[PDB]
């Protein structure tokens, strides 16, 4: 089926100014996006901030300020680094959007009428800064900020509240069978697969109604009334995943405001997400929530959910309070962009819980970014090397010549299958492999050799890494974007080549064409110093 793929990112509390978790989940959405727009397909990317409810509200409410002028104030701050950042998303979302607004009540109402709300109590804990029901086995013995003795969870350490309310009920435990059968048909709709297994067996295990409703007093009245019935707040959760469909009915200009929202996702064929980009932190909201609020209102699901890990920086914990701080502009500015976002999808599997170090950090982009791919691009770029500047044709192809080229045509098979996954990791692992190849190639060749020993042998040698070059760039584009470009210049691919599938073949850039120019100074990623 032909639609547009739709890939998101989740939408964060604006409790806080954005960090590096944010950056990075928005990060693994932009590039997916990246990959399937080289692929040339339509692609429609979304991010965004979760706006309402208690945590906010308090937040809010410390600095003193409205929740209007707050929630607008750091939301602005979210999409100045989204900026800042050089992603390609193609939508940002509030949740304060009037539109959105009216898609929540629009979904809540569906529920309703499908005899899956009903009046009940959430009598139990609760955590206001995940905004979680969590049953007792959930939560431990702890302290709050004032060193007292309180109840915190076991998932996040946040201090946990019991509640006790009437309140809207949905019926999730009506769903237990239709998302068990919805895993095993589709074994690859949660990613990684140990998170899908564990899914599985919470599913198993049985399901609780979950509140969909809360006393309007304890939001602050900041949310989104229940429709019919002005004393209760749609939970923040169903508001927020939400987000989601308004997205797919939102038609946005150029300038990236929204316009219009239409009626029916189906005309704009974004719906359902072909993949929710989250952190390991809320799988259970968009593995077990989401799909029962869909199969309710009768809304295909989600074809994937990937959920990544958590980031430390030194092997410590990542806040401000604790001293060790990791800025993402900051690093970028010191590194390059494109750098940072190699090393992030590059150092941690979505398995894993990464590790930043200036150490390992430099160690990368000295090792894989500058001595493997740079060196690379430069010695056949080099005026020495390639002295017409221009692609030369190949001569006969030896044995060695054709194992090489034969990697180079596996590559964009491998890299597609691992971008589809989506496991990002192993698809830049599979370039470099072949980047590492062409490099033992070239110096098994000594191309500079060739210049005054075998010309015609040179040719040969020099085409073949030329193309090598142009296609693991190519299917590294997603991930290094603006270097992406540079190297393309300086090899003086014509922007048609650039894009689509036609171009993973090897050979579609034809002999003679002329690379582009040098400069006096220029270097593609220059090494940092290990003081
Ligand atoms: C529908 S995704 C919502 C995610 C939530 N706002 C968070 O930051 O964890």
């Amino acid at each position: 089926v032909e639609k547009v793929f739709f890939v998101t990112s989740p939408i964060y509390y604006v409790n806080a100014a954005p960090h590096i978790g944010h950056v990075y989940s928005t990060l693994i959405t932009d590039v997916i996006g990246r990959y399937h727009r080289v692929k040339g397909e339509r692609v429609f990317a979304l991010t965004g901030t979760d706006e309402h409810g208690q945590k906010v509200a308090e937040a809010a409410k410390q600095k003193q300020v409205s929740p209007y002028d707050f929630t607008t104030a750091v939301a602005g701050e979210f999409k100045k680094c989204f900026e800042q950042m050089d992603y390609s998303i193609d939508y940002f979302i509030r949740t304060t959007n009037e539109q959105h607004k009216a898609v929540v009540k629009e979904l809540w109402t569906k529920l309703e009428q499908k005899g899956d709300i009903y009046l009940g109590r959430y009598e139990g804990w609760y955590s206001i800064s995940d905004e979680s029901f969590l049953t007792p086995q959930n939560i431990t013995d702890g302290v709050d900020k004032d060193g007292n003795p309180c109840k915190v969870s076991l998932e996040s350490g946040h201090v946990v509240t019991w509640v006790s309310e009437e309140n809207y009920m949905f019926r999730l435990s009506a769903f237990r069978e239709r998302l068990l059968e919805w895993y095993h048909a589709n074994p690859g709709c949660i990613v990684p697969e140990f998170r899908r297994r564990e899914v599985i067996r919470a599913v198993e295990k049985g399901l609780p109604d979950l509140s969909v409703s809360r006393a309007r007093a304890t939001l602050h009245n900041w949310a989104i009334p229940v429709p019919g019935n002005p004393d209760h707040c749609v939970y923040v959760w169903l508001d927020a995943l939400t987000n989601y469909l308004t997205g797919s009915r939102l038609r946005v200009d150029e300038s990236g405001k929204e316009v219009s929202l239409v009626d029916d996702f189906n005309e704009l064929e974004r719906f359902p997400a072909d993949v929710h980009v989250i952190g390991k932190d809320i799988l259970k909201f968009h593995a077990i929530y989401w799909p029962a609020f869909l199969l309710s209102a009768g809304l295909p699901l989600p074809k994937k959910i990937v959920a990544h890990g958590w980031w430390t920086k030194d092997r410590k914990k990542i806040s401000k309070s604790l001293g060790n701080v990791f800025d993402p502009v900051e690093k970028a500015e010191e590194f390059g962009y494109d750098a940072l976002k190699y090393f992030l999808l590059r150092e941690s599997g979505f398995s894993d819980d990464g590790d930043y170090s200036d150490k390992n950090m430099i160690a990368r982009l000295n090792g894989e970014l500058a001595d493997t791919l740079g060196n690379l691009v430069m010695r056949c770029t080099s005026a020495k090397i390639n002295v017409n500047g221009e692609w030369p044709s190949p001569a006969a192809y030896t044995e060695e010549d054709e194992s090489l080229i034969q990697l180079i045509k596996d590559l964009p098979g491998t890299a597609d299958h691992y971008y589809l996954i989506p496991d990002i990791q192993k698809a830049i692992i599979a370039v470099f492999d072949v980047l590492r190849a062409i490099n033992a190639y070239v110096t098994d060749m000594a191309p500079w050799k060739l210049v005054k020993t075998d010309p015609e042998r040179l040719r040969t040698v020099l085409y073949i890494t030329l193309e090598g070059v142009r296609v693991t760039t190519l299917l590294l584009s997603p991930i290094l974007p603006r270097k992406s470009v540079v190297i393309f210049d300086m090899l003086g691919v014509p922007e048609v080549h650039r894009k689509g599938i036609e171009n993973f073949e090897f050979g579609a850039v034809p002999p003679g064409t002329r690379l582009g120019p040098a400069v006096e100074g220029e270097v593609l990623f220059s090494k940092r110093s290990t003081e």
